[PDB]
């Protein structure tokens, strides 16, 4: 909701290799 969680979730999901096809 708030930008802090938006930007956090952004890099937090990017540092991790997304091997799952969503």
């Amino acid at each position: 909701l708030r930008l802090i969680h938006a930007v956090r979730g952004y890099w937090l999901t990017n540092k991790v290799p997304i091997k799952r096809p969503s």
